[PDB]
């Protein structure tokens, strides 16, 4: 089947030899990946040991989850940028698939803020280092659908990386990417038009970075607290947005509830999501 | 979309109201469900408090997982065996949607065998006990896709109970259900055609129940054991199979081996299962 297919496909530059590859504590788990922390052994070009994070499937595996490992992969083989984490390689040919990234220091922006109490402009920074990524993939004709703070990783100097791709489509051909049966992504974080008609754009990504927006202001608070995600189509179709949090500009506030317009046409595109932002910094 | 208009339905004998429920501590979590003990007020005629297990969605659940949540609730309204778990009610009205089930004292059939040491003639009753569930869902047309020791439960007098429900179809009209994209059934537990093909019918259950057998024969053991779920493609259409575990009769591999037929027509049925069981319980 199309599976089968990819997995003979590909056991048909970036391979990376498992023994000179060690790994350590795990770092996270999740939806279809755990990830570890660890160190690789000559290391395209690097001398010596350097630190990565390594992911891999979970026990117990699903198709849906070795088709979502393989796509990360090839997605990131594509991208480079300096807001999207960097591939190294990847072990195929012994033992089970690995992955192999830049180590992100400080984990994931969602755990960052939390354990933060930061001013308004590191905020700003990271929103806008945020977007300068997304105008960049979406450039490259990607919908990355699962933008939100738990997949945004804070690396050293606390530069602000885009990732986990497992989900994220080419829109070459229509510009849509339009999913048959039912999405993997959290309901919170999902544009009206893709949680009703199963369609995701780059306008359904501004959505998505509109709540990370609240999450950022919020420091990594959970969106429309205390609402079950069922309750979430007829919200949104009644025209419901979350209120302006404490501790958030009207500027910033205003921002989100552009993204989140009803119109995908309407709400603003990366580029005017940036100048917004830098405007706000300078100010 | 379909989800919309299942969720917009379903707020449109089972509700139980949400006061007479007290939750209590996590038993578990997994594929697309919180599970946590609890105890429920006069429920359905029973006087006082009964202890019951609930699930619910987990944090930031996605619209499949709700989904597959009202779907188990859909199935387990239409299903009634002493060897399938008991559905006692839900709360939908108020909060999230939770699903009052039968409490299984002794947790997961896995679990239970892990903590074992247990005759060979326990092994087989238990067995025994999952194929007449399986002969009964059979008998109903359903598909029930996820069958492994984690989705049994054992409950009081290790009485096996059939669970998790989320990803059971109905086969009424064509005997089998296909899925266009990847499943989200551990691989190592799939038909060949399952997995090839996206094709599932009782015989690819039969095929599950095998792995299940090799699962309490082997007291939990993992399946395929150090082999990678992409190598499962080429290993299975060449036609390897699992070993012949230790502390395994012949007549108990001979089963197994029978479930695992390339060709599933040629697998048993789950009443020849059963027969063949009760047989060797006799010898
Ligand atoms: C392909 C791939 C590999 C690793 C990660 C990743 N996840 N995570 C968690 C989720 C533990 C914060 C990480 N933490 C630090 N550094 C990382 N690189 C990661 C993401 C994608
Ligand atoms: C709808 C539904 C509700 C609960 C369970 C369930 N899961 N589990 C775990 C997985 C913790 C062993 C249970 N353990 C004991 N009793 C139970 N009833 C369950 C399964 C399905």
């Amino acid at each position: 089947g199309p599976l089968s297919l990819s997995v003979d496909a590909f056991k048909i530059k970036w391979e990376f030899p498992r023994k000179n590859l060690v790994l350590g504590k795990t770092l996270g788990e999740g939806e279809f990946g755990k990830v570890v922390k660890a160190t690789a052994f000559h290391l395209k070009g690097r001398a010596g040991y350097t630190t990565v994070a390594v992911k891999m499937l979970k026990e117990n595996a699903s198709p849906s989850e070795l088709r979502d490992l393989l796509s990360e992969f090839n997605v990131l083989k594509q991208v480079n940028h300096p807001h999207v984490i960097k591939l190294y390689g990847a072990c195929s040919q012994d033992g089970p698939l690995l992955l192999i990234v830049e180590y992100a220091k400080y984990g994931s922006l969602r755990g960052f803020l939390r354990e933060s109490r930061l001013t308004m402009g590191d905020l700003i920074s990271f929103a806008w280092q945020i977007s300068q990524g997304m105008q960049y993939l979406a450039e490259m004709s990607l919908v990355h659908r699962d933008l939100a703070a738990r997949n945004i990783l804070v690396a050293e100097g606390r530069k602000m990386k885009i990732s986990d791709f497992g989900l994220s489509r080419d829109v070459y051909e229509e510009d849509s990417y339009v999913k048959r049966s039912q999405g993997r992504i959290p309901v919170k974080w999902m544009a009206i038009e893709s949680l009703f008609d199963h369609i995701y754009t780059t306008q359904s990504d501004v959505w998505s970075f509109g709540v990370l927006l609240w999450e950022i202001v919020t420091l990594g608070g959970n969106p429309y607290p205390g609402i079950p995600p069922e309750r979430l189509f007829n919200l949104l179709k009644t025209g419901h947005r979350m209120e302006r949090p404490d501790n958030c500009s009207e500027e910033m506030y205003r921002l989100m509830l552009q993204c989140w317009k009803q119109e995908p046409d309407k709400r603003p595109v990366f580029a005017d999501i940036s100048k917004d932002l830098e405007k706000m910094m300078v100010k």
